[PDB]
């Protein structure tokens, strides 16, 4: 009932009142949030006049029931399940070999709009380090933070890091200790474990001559964050059933009797991109695999009078007027193993195999690159590595099935995945992983917002090869957009 009210987008306040080291300062905040897509943007004014702490220590402290949770895991939105009475947001945010602040916070709708007012108290900062003394880069990293149930306040529970980066080359650490609790008496979600990964770009406005910040924050959640152990749930997964193999397949003659498990397929995000897909992989859907579609990036889009990039939609809505060109490019690159491969740089990659029992539904499609699906097709790396693992087990132990889990990972609004997590637990625990398959290929710089590669409110054009940590808005003063330079970390230069 609470996720009803972030079905559009919704309006917000943001009201700090601080005091460090017994020094006190107001900010006001104002914006927009929209769930669906994950995305808010809000513009900070420190009103009082100069702030006295770096903007960049403050991002977190100024409202996460605007994340984009899945579909499949929407029961663990407590954030919104709390709404519209609200919750208290507590933190205590250490910074190494410096002072801390503790901040205490309500979410909550004060009419039609979403309010985070905000109380905060610094104390023990050193007048000359990183703080005081504004040392640190105006930037900022992606970051996943753990989600955790606290049963014994009816809440959730954080601890996570946050890396910002210092002028001189080094980092200042700021540890989170974050507790969340409902305002009103009514029922809220109590999550399973879960994460949110966060990506924020911090800019100015030209036009205010005031002390500011402009953040743009994409927020979404997801069961998964890193390599490591398989780390999934089992009880979340389709179950196994017994059918026969011409009705399971939907074709075919065959009469056998099978066991398998139906795979789910994500619904297509906001913004067209193919999300987790997850099912129970058995000898039979093994046994039973042995015209695509395009998936998000593929192809660029572009207004045939202006040559300005277009957006599909605009194709959509009148092809006369937009031009669409593929994105893919064919190429011979000397590969690690000092092969030479002569083929287009992106697949129509499955996060399910075929192999594995998957369907070439666009769902189950990321534009990934060759190297991303089959690394150097020798059965050590690539999804080709975990998929080669899975089906060799399975083929020398015909009776053990593997829950399989495929996680695109996306940052900001970009509709080529940076990576995907495969996670596989095998009956017999004897697979247990999850790996990171970056969706990268040597030699060249990729882009994932459009798709394709990189070419010789936000700024549409930067300069940065690619990999410098500072941009500049014009060339002859010394690509990509400045979004995408932000969540990467990169700075204006000064």
């Amino acid at each position: 009932k609470g996720e009803e009210l972030f079905t559009g987008v919704v309006p917000i306040l943001v009201e700090l009142d601080g005091d460090v080291n017994g020094h006190k300062f107001s900010v006001s905040g104002e914006g927009e949030g929209d769930a669906t897509y994950g995305k808010l943007t809000l513009k900070f004014i420190c009103t009082t006049g100069k702030l006295p702490v770096p903007w960049p220590t403050l991002v977190t402290t100024f409202v996460q029931c605007f994340a984009r949770y899945p579909d499949h895991m929407k029961q663990h939105d407590f954030f919104k399940s709390a709404m519209p009475e609200g919750y208290v947001q507590e933190r205590t945010i250490f910074f190494k070999d410096d002072g801390n602040y503790k901040t205490r916070a309500e979410v909550k709708f004060e009419g039609d709009t979403l309010v985070n007012r905000i109380e905060l108290k610094g104390i023990d900062f050193k007048e000359d380090g990183n703080i005081l003394g504004h040392k640190l880069e105006y930037n900022y990293n992606s970051h996943n933070v753990y989600i955790m149930a606290d049963k014994q306040k009816n809440g959730i529970k954080v601890n996570f890091k946050i890396r910002h980066n210092i002028e001189d080359g080094s980092v200042q650490l700021a540890d989170h200790y974050q507790q969340n609790t409902p305002i009103g008496d009514g029922p809220v979600l109590l999550p399973d474990n879960h994460y949110l990964s966060t990506q924020s770009a911090l800019s100015k406005d030209p036009n205010e001559k005031r002390d500011h910040m402009v953040l743009l924050e994409f927020v979404t959640a997801a069961g998964i964050a890193a390599a490591g152990k398989a780390q999934l749930d089992i009880k979340n997964f389709p179950e196994l059933y017994r059918t026969t193999e011409r009705v399971y397949k939907k074709s075919g003659q065959s009469t056998k009797p099978v066991t398998v498990s139906n795979i789910h397929y994500s619904v297509l995000d906001g913004y067209g991109r193919s999300g987790e897909a997850y099912g129970i992989i058995t000898k039979d859907m093994i046994d039973m695999s042995a015209s695509k579609p395009e998936p998000s990036g593929w192809y660029s889009y572009f207004f045939k009078n202006t040559n300005q990039r277009a957006t599909e939609s605009d194709y959509k809505h009148s092809p006369k007027n937009v031009s669409k060109i593929s994105n893919n490019i064919k190429a011979s690159i000397l590969l690690s193993n000092g092969n030479v491969r002569n083929g287009y740089l992106f697949d129509r990659s499955g996060l399910i195999a075929d192999s594995l029992g998957g369907r070439p539904f666009r769902n189950n499609l990321i534009t990934g690159t060759r190297t991303q699906n089959v690394g150097n097709n020798d059965r050590k790396g690539g999804m080709q590595y975990i998929e080669n693992k899975v089906l060799d087990h399975i083929k020398r132990n015909p009776k053990v099935h593997v829950y399989y889990k495929a996680t695109p990972v996306y940052q900001g609004s970009e509709l080529l995945p940076r990576a995907v997590l495969v996670s596989a637990l095998s009956s017999d625990g004897f697979i247990d992983e999850t790996v990171r398959v970056f969706n990268n290929v040597a030699g060249f710089n990729i882009d994932y917002q459009n798709g394709g590669l990189l070419s010789s409110s936000l700024q549409d054009t930067v300069y940065v090869n690619g990999q410098s940590d500072v941009y500049w808005y014009n060339k002859d003063s010394m690509e990509m957009s400045e979004q995408v330079a932000l969540t990467r970390g990169k700075h204006h230069s000064t």
